[PDB]
């Protein structure tokens, strides 16, 4: 049908209700704005008014009022040069000119005084608007490591060997040193006959030689993507998949010739699985 639909008519009436409310706010700024009254003016519940305004305006009432006040102060900066900046900052509801300057630099992109000097209003009109992954330069670390080649489960057993070595040789990766796991392969995709996992601990000097199989090696430094994973060692492969799916296409950076490696800032069983902290590191060239 080409005709007007009852559904669209209702949505239009609702939107224009809330537009009436917006205009009332624009008029009655700098006033005690009782949410009960504004909620009544929208023919809606006081308990749901904020979510509706956030839904449609795109920003809550406190951000909206703040940013309208900031735009008013911007007009006053550019076109009322006689007014003092402290006075303007007080008029916009800010206690200190420093905090007003903070908010201006945060939302606008220019400092207040530079705006008073050369307003770039075009930018202002264009500036109306999950997991943190970072880029760090990992320093090359001499470590002592044991390589496991076999079934992915037996890895735990081999890890025990390393722990035993730490008690026996007096080498202390426990303190003033770090403990990493070089994850060469993904156990599901990779044949468990070739699965390689390196359990390593940081050392300040070489560890001589030992019959257990622990040997000296190094983790090279340079560009490297870091993602903070919170929880189980069984949960790490999914965040590794996250890194590969999301960071590699978007970043456009190229990985270098070293396997993925995790640094356990919180060791396994000393704290709970729910509070365990691991850092996944993707080598980047």
């Amino acid at each position: 049908f080409q005709g007007a639909s009852m559904n669209d008519l209702i949505s239009a009436a609702y939107s224009e209700r809330l537009r009436r409310v917006c205009d009332h706010i624009e008029r009655h700024l700098d006033e005690p704005l009782s949410i009960e009254a504004l909620s009544r003016m929208a023919h809606s519940s006081p308990f749901h008014f904020h979510r509706q305004f956030t839904t449609w305006s795109g920003l809550p009432l406190y951000r909206y009022i703040q940013w309208l006040r900031l735009r008013r102060a911007s007009w006053r900066l550019a076109f009322n040069p006689q007014d003092k900046v402290i006075d303007i900052a007080l008029d916009a509801g800010f206690q200190n000119p420093e905090s007003f300057t903070r908010a201006f630099k945060t939302a606008f992109g220019q400092s207040p005084r530079r705006f008073r000097q050369s307003p770039d209003w075009l930018a202002w009109h264009q500036r109306v608007p999950v997991m943190d992954v970072k880029i760090v330069e990992f320093p090359p670390t001499r470590v002592a490591m044991l390589t496991h080649l076999g079934h992915p489960d037996k890895v735990n057993a081999s890890a025990a060997k390393f722990i035993a070595w730490r008690r026996e040789t007096g080498q202390s990766p426990i303190a003033s040193s770090q403990t990493f796991g070089i994850a060469w392969h993904d156990p599901q995709t990779t044949p468990p006959a070739q699965f390689r996992f390196d359990i390593c601990g940081s050392v300040r000097q070489p560890i001589a030689e030992n019959d257990v199989g622990v040997v000296n090696s190094e983790i090279p430094g340079g560009r490297c993507a870091v993602v903070r994973h919170q929880g189980s060692l069984d949960s790490l492969p999914e965040s590794v998949w996250y890194l590969f799916r999301e960071w590699l296409p978007a970043s456009g950076e190229t990985p270098r010739d070293f396997p993925v490696f995790f640094q356990y800032l919180n060791f396994v069983h000393e704290v709970a699985e729910h509070e365990l902290l691991t850092d996944i590191y993707l080598p980047l060239r």
